[PDB]
């Protein structure tokens, strides 16, 4: 059985925990129940760290006192298809190897599944380790209250004597870095300075090797990535957020300078030797926008190049972790700015960018938004009990399963069915959208080696390849992003609307120099 | 927001609490959660009591931790049918009437329902108070979670101003007495010695007025009723139970001495 | 009303049918209720047959006595959907007629349905007999029990008046072969010699008329296929599993020589005129993966042509009729082995093979294979009655309508939806890789025309061509297996990573030949 510890004591070293601790609804939560901290304590001096206590990171931490949220969390949702790969005729992509040649994300891209999954479907995914990590047999591929137990309670390494990035299944890449993790775990809380820098207190950064990393990681999703441990406040954990939010000034809603204001992040630093380490984004609300937006954000977590000289931009570099923190719109700019593409088209030789899941920034400025709707009312609502202690639902998943609570409580003019029809209206249009971006993009790919062939010049190639980029983004961000455009309809039609306006315009000008070098 | 308090300045005082509470499954959970005691350490002596605590009775001192439980706890079976009289021919005693003839059940015997409702319907069924409590009015009968937050939350008294048993409708009868309350609530827990015997320390007792002691009672079935709060283990609260199995040395099982 | 023969007097002549019928589990059974004999009697010899006794055929013939198990086979999967065709971007392989091209199954290939419908759909599928056989009409499609009490009550033959294939439709193939047959129906048993040679004692052969031959063929999957009539012990018919495992010496399991030895095949051989005429396989146990590997296996029952010159092979030649009895990634030795392929590609003028339906040979090595799993364990498993005589469902369909027999008795730690998320889990990722194979083949494919008119040599063409053999080959066994990679899944992925590995070195191979043309 635990036996609490004298909290007084640590305090006596530890004020900025102390000011957090004592305030907020963990006043009475003793420290035992997730540091064991008995040999720091004999060691330990006012600035030097002495022994490092026992930290637990594991979600069971909270269960104890709160089951409910904790059983929720991790609940899979079967309906949820899994290591369903996108570029299928029958998924978001249909023609997604062709328009994303020359990119990682060729080699697996599968939709999401349920949260307790994240940090293995992240060491399993075929883009991501060359294949090293698999589960241990395809029955575990069910287990998520074991994911959310240890990821190396289900899965394998085929090589634990080496350390590389290698592959080891034939059609398989070697994409994942540690920046990756940060949207996987937060179990290397205590182990990673701010922004993966390099630090001398730190056991990983950036530019470390990513399976040594992995092997050290567990568990996803970490209970307090959303909620401060100590003051049981909300917050942020995630670097790079933090970085665009405050550091940057960008503010929590960068098109709305007042709700900024008034539902804002604090960074709070806590330092190592005296050297400021790692830091969270308190927030003045409850924010799920935000909270979710440490990961449902396009970013950047990987290598890339400059689009200025083509030089390659590595992991040591501060934009290999980055939030763009910009809407589809926006995001060109926010690429020129810090003068990053993610890679080369296999076929047109374009320089492009990788987009990934911006549910945050499209979900700015769309109806709901203004409107003062969050993530959670959609997707993690409060719990509706005929007779019972209301709490917060955690399984984040689509409305469809929850609509009274998600849809309905506020939309009181419809039934079930009617909501159900209007989500599919906006989700069956856009596709649609996607789909005609797509074709339109492959035309224009297709007439690249025709082009090259037939001696059209490379003015004009170039000429093509910058519009390749702009057909790309207004495209991509819609297949990236999970809605489906229900997040925001009006921009998803404008934007897709602008890539297949932007492929047409380079259909014509290759057939146009083909015909010409034809002739 | 709860703020701690020195569970070990209690402990000087509070030997037997300790031994409990430092040993079970609740050590780390602070006495804050259940008492209001800073007048009593205040006013206190190791032999004098000073200001008398506050001791939370309420089950959401234990929902807060334990939500689930709770929850599943408070849930209304609502195909568990209501004051649904036992004494019909569609129920448990279709003759029960005749058989039953000269005692107080005649007024009113209901099938059991869901336990959150144990302290209100012991409070307004037709035998137990002649009709003096009842529903502040028929929507509040599926109000269970109500229930939980307390009888007079849901419930009227037909005369506060007097506490007598007296008959406020006709075919009523005033068979509820102290003892009926300690298979519905433990809120009285502290305010009751051993077998509700006469006592300097009990406010309340076997002879006591049924209508003024109701009065002080608010919650169905403690969670502590099964569970000790200081040290998390089993156990029982119940006197008569205790008078039962360990007085009177017939056992928990008195046919398995083994057991 | 049947009146009883006397047995002893057929025995006679018949030993080989004593030895069976008086020791098995039909000794009561009387030889009237599946044959007319009474002129065979009164004319045979001890060695010419006389007059030839009339043999049912009609699966009916069990029903009076096995009822449940007859009415279990006959019933009609709805869910099961009729004719789909595989070539579609909702079905199994999306770009099928660009892979295809050159084969007859271009013409349709639908996805299978129940057992019941099997020779009525093998006589009006669109690739077999050129649009000579139909329905009646178009609500005979559902009759199931009207297929199986014969194939020309529910189909007509647009010209009764000749016995040519040739098309009625334009779009319209003439595939089917006398071989063929032996899949769809054994009403021939006692008129087609072993493996379809030529004999005195045969009706049909390989080289025979096939619409002549189909005429005289009318009940699908007869019952005594897997149950000898007289021994109602188990066994197989199929000549060319006999030839695979017995004949070649192979064994019921090739991997495992202890497995074979104890479920085992005797070749029990029927003689006309004292010559081999036909034979069965008894099996040691009632294995009923054995038992459907009669005809869920990859086979040759066609023409084709020679490897090592090009040269046709013909339905005269025994390699017509063959089982090659090779998982994946032995295959190709096999059809090396044969000096045999299937076709030239239309596109690429590659030797190919055509794979077909490798459900046996795919679950070879496999999880559930290694721990005695069979077909039946999840396909016709037992029937669970609350009160009631047990028998065994011979409903074949997929586990997904009675997964608490199928799957859950066995695995006890996962729910219904836990079980179909696991299957799930294999099929999703298998399918991504089939169709990502088929990306990269049809990528390969369509530089062939380019490289051919930019004039490239023959020498990397046939290069390439040798490429195309095995990126075919590693895709299209996933295409034609039913499982979608469930019934192996491991092996499904090493040979679809090595499909899309041989597509890319071939398109890597004809890009740099073009573009060194072109420069
Ligand atoms: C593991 C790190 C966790 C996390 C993520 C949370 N808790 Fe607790 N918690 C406990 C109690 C008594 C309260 C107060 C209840 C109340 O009075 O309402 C809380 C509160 C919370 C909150 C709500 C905070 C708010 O300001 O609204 C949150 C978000 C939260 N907790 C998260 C009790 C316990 C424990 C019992 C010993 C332990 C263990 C935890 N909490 C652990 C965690
Ligand atoms: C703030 C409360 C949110 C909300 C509303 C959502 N998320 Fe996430 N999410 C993350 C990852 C890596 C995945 C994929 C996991 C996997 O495939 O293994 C997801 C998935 C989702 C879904 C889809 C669920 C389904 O049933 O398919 C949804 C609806 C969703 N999320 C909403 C990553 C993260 C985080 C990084 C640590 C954080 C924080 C969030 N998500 C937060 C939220
Ligand atoms: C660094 C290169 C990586 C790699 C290898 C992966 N991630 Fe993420 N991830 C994030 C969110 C919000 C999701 C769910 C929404 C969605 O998928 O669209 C995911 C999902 C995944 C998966 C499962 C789906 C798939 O693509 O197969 C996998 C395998 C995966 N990720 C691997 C969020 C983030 C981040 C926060 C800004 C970052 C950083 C990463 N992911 C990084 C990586
Ligand atoms: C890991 C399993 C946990 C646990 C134990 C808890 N959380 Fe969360 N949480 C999030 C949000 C948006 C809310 C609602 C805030 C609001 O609208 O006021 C909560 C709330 C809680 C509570 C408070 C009681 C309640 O249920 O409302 C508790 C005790 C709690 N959580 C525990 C958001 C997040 C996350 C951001 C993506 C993550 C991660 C977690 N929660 C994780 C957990
Ligand atoms: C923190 C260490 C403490 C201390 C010093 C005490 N308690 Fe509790 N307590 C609780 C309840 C429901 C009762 C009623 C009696 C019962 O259920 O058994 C009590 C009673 C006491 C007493 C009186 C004992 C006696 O002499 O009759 C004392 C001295 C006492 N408590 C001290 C409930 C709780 C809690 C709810 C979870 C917790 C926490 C505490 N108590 C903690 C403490
Ligand atoms: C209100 C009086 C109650 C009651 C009836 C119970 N608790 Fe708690 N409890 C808490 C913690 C951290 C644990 C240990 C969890 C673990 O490590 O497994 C418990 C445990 C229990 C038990 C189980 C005891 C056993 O020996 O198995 C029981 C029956 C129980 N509790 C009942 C935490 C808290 C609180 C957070 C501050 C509070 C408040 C409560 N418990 C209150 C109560
Ligand atoms: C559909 C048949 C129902 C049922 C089952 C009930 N009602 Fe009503 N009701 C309405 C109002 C304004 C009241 C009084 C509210 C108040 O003063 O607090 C009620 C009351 C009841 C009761 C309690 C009766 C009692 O004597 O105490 C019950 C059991 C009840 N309702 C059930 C209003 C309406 C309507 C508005 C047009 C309609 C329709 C209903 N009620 C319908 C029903
Ligand atoms: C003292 C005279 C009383 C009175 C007036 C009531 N009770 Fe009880 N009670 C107990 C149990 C286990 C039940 C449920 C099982 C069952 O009813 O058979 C009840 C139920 C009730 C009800 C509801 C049903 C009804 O009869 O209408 C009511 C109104 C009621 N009681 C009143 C248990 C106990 C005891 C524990 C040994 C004791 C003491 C009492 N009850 C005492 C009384
Ligand atoms: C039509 C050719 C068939 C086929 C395919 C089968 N039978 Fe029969 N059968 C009959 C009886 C009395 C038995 C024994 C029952 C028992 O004692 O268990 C059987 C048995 C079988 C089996 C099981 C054999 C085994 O060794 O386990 C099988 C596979 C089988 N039969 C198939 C009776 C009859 C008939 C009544 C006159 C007729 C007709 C048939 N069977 C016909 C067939
Ligand atoms: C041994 C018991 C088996 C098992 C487990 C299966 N079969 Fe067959 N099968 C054959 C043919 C020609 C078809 C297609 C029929 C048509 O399309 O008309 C099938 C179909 C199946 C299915 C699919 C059923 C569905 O609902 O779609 C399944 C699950 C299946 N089979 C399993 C041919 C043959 C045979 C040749 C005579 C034999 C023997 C078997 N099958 C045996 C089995
Ligand atoms: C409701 C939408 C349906 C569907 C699904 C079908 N029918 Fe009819 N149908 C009717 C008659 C007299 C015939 C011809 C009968 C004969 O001469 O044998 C049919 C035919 C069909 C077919 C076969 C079509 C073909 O081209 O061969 C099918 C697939 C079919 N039906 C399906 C009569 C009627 C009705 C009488 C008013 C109505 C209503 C329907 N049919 C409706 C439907
Ligand atoms: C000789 C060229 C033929 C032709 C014309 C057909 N068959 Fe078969 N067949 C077999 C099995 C196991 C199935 C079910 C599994 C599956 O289809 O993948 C089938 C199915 C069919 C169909 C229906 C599906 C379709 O392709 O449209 C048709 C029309 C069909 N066959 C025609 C098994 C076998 C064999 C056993 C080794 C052999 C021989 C054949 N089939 C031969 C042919
Ligand atoms: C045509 C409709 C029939 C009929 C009348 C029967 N069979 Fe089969 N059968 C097969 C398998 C794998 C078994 C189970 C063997 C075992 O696990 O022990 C059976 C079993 C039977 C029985 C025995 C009683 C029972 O139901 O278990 C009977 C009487 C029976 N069958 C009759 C396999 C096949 C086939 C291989 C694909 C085919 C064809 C048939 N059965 C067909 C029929
Ligand atoms: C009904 C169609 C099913 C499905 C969906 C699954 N099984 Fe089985 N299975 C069994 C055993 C002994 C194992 C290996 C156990 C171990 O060694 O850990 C399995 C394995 C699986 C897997 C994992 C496959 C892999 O390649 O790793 C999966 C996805 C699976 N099963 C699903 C045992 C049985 C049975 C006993 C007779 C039967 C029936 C089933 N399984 C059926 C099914
Ligand atoms: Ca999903
Ligand atoms: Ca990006
Ligand atoms: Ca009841
Ligand atoms: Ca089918
Ligand atoms: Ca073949």
């Amino acid at each position: 059985n635990l036996k609490p510890v004298d909290a007084m004591q640590c305090f006596d070293c530890h004020t900025q925990i102390e000011d957090m601790h004592t305030v907020g609804k963990h006043a009475t939560v003793n420290c035992v129940h997730c540091h064991d901290a008995t040999e720091h304590v004999e060691t330990a001096s006012s600035r030097r760290m002495g022994e490092r206590p026992v930290t637990r990171m594991d979600l069971e931490a909270c269960a104890t006192c709160h089951t409910a949220q904790f059983n929720s969390f991790v609940e899979v949702r079967h309906e949820s298809h899994p290591r369903l790969e996108k570029a299928t005729p029958t998924s978001r992509s249909p023609m997604f190897d062709k328009l994303i040649a020359g990119h990682g994300f060729a080699f697996e891209h599968a939709e999401p599944r349920s949260h307790a999954f994240m940090l293995v479907d992240h060491f399993v995914v075929d883009r991501a380790y060359g294949g090293r990590f698999q589960f241990k047999n395809w029955q575990k591929v069910t287990d998520g209250m074991g994911a959310v137990r240890g990821a190396w309670t289900v899965l394998t390494d085929a090589d634990p004597e080496s350390s590389d990035q290698r592959r080891f299944l034939s059609q398989t890449a070697t994409a994942a870095n540690p920046v990756c993790l940060n949207c996987k775990t937060q179990d290397h809380i205590l182990d990673w300075a701010y922004m993966g820098d390099e630090h001398e207190a730190a056991k990983w950064s950036r530019t470390s090797e990513v399976v040594e990393f992995a092997r050290d990681l567990n568990h996803p999703l970490n209970c307090f990535m959303c909620h401060d441990p100590h003051s049981a406040g909300p917050r942020v954990v995630r670097d790079g957020l933090i970085n665009a939010v405050v550091d940057r000034g960008l503010g929590t809603y960068p098109h709305d300078p007042v709700k900024s204001e008034q539902q804002g992040m604090t960074k709070v630093t806590f330092q190592r030797g005296r050297e400021d380490f790692r830091a969270i984004g308190l927030l003045d609300t409850a924010d799920s926008n935000v909270m979710c937006a440490q990961c449902h954000v396009e970013y950047n977590c990987n290598p890339g190049y400059q689009l200025s000289d083509g030089s390659r931009v590595g992991m040591d570099d501060r934009r290999a972790n980055h939030f763009f923190w910009a809407n589809v719109f926006d995001y060109k700019e926010a690429a020129q700015e810090i003068d990053f593409f993610d890679f080369r088209h296999a076929t047109t030789g374009a320089a492009l960018p990788k987009l990934q899941h911006p549910e945050a920034e499209t979900f700015w400025g769309s109806v709901h938004e203004r409107n003062g709707v969050a993530c959670a009312d959609c997707h993690m609502p409060k719990v509706q009990l005929e007779n019972g202690k209301v709490y917060t639902s955690h399984s984040q998943r689509t409305p469809r399963d929850m609509m009274g609570q998600a849809c309905l409580n506020c939309h009181a003019e419809w039934t079930e069915d009617q909501a159900l029809y209007a989500i599919d209206y906006i989700k069956n249009y856009t596709h649609g959208k996607i789909v005609k971006s797509e074709y339109w993009l492959a035309k224009m790919i297709d007439l690249f080696p025709v082009a090259k062939r037939a001696g059209v010049s490379e003015d004009v190639l170039n000429q093509a390849r910058e519009l390749h980029y702009d057909a790309h983004l207004y495209w991509e961000w819609w297949t990236a992003e999970n809605s489906v455009g229900f997040h925001n309809p009006d921009q998803a039609r404008e934007s897709l609307m602008t890539s297949i306006s932007k492929s047409k315009e380079a259909v014509s000008l290759l057939n146009d120099a083909i015909d010409a070098q034809v002739a």
